[PDB]
């Protein structure tokens, strides 16, 4: 749990951001900061904001005024919090930060779906997509050996997350969950994130958990899936999650989206 001792050890481990980012993120999170406030903050950034806008053009905005009026600052938030977040994140022995990034923005991408269908906010859980895995990397970075030794036993078919239970004290959905806390991220975001692994077992239930549950599945077992069985996937898959989202039309959804977040971690160097 969030206030399990080995897991409260590493609160003053964690990375941090630098004050600037730290203040474009009040700023944004901020359902009230006006649109001045938010273009003047990230004037002052010109790389993150190229960034933003290179997200923005993945889908043609030149500039973030520009972004503002194409596409709302629903969205342009949305675009600032993944470009910070990215930015904010290191070079992890083992991983491409492109392929990392992609399979986030993939799972991002369905979660803002997914809420659509459950009429919740499809800003808020595309923002849980983009901070969900992030533990992974905080392990690898914090306990390299560690990691490198359930990797190994994971090979030999061990469950990840119970491993890192056992040798660490807490897993990287409880640290993901650390980090988007120390961050300053809502505490919807933070349970999200702590119970994407095990959806039903929140109480009471995160919907934002059972879409990560939902849409991570979704990412990583497509291409094992026939194009023309996939509703029924959808379906059993939503019963694991405990998440009972509209399967109309989702199989369908889904393919004319599937790759646009591989696109949009490509975008990102």
């Amino acid at each position: 749990g969030m206030h399990s001792a080995a897991l409260l050890q590493k609160v003053d481990e964690l990375p941090r951001l630098p004050k600037a980012i730290a203040e474009l993120l009040d700023v944004v999170n901020n359902e009230d900061s006006t649109v001045k406030a938010v273009s003047e903050k990230l004037s002052h950034d010109p790389v993150l904001s190229a960034r933003v806008l290179r997200l923005a053009n993945s889908a043609e905005v030149g500039t973030i005024d520009d972004a503002v009026v194409r596409l709302g600052m629903q969205t342009l938030r949305t675009l600032v919090i993944a470009s910070a977040v990215v930015g904010a994140v290191p070079k992890v022995e083992g991983f491409d930060l492109a392929d990392f990034w992609g399979n986030t923005f993939e799972v991002a991408i369905i979660c803002q779906e997914l809420a659509k269908r459950l009429g919740t906010l499809p800003e808020e859980a595309f923002t849980c997509g983009i901070l969900h895995s992030i533990g992974e990397l905080l392990i690898v970075n914090g306990d390299p050996a560690v990691a490198a030794t359930i990797s190994a036993a994971v090979a030999d078919g061990a469950d990840r997350n119970l491993m890192e239970k056992e040798l660490l004290g807490y897993d990287n959905a409880e640290i993901g969950a650390l980090l988007a806390q120390s961050w300053k991220f809502t505490p919807h975001l933070v349970k999200g994130i702590q119970f994407q692994n095990h959806p039903k077992s929140a109480e009471p239930y995160s919907k934002l958990a059972g879409m990560l549950a939902m849409a991570k599945q979704i990412a990583a077992d497509w291409d094992k899936i026939p194009d023309d069985e996939r509703t029924s996937w959808l379906a059993q898959i939503n019963i694991l999650a405990g998440i009972k989202v509209d399967l109309g039309g989702l199989a369908e959804k889904l393919a004319k989206m599937h790759g646009q977040g591989m696109e949009m971690g490509k975008q990102l160097a």
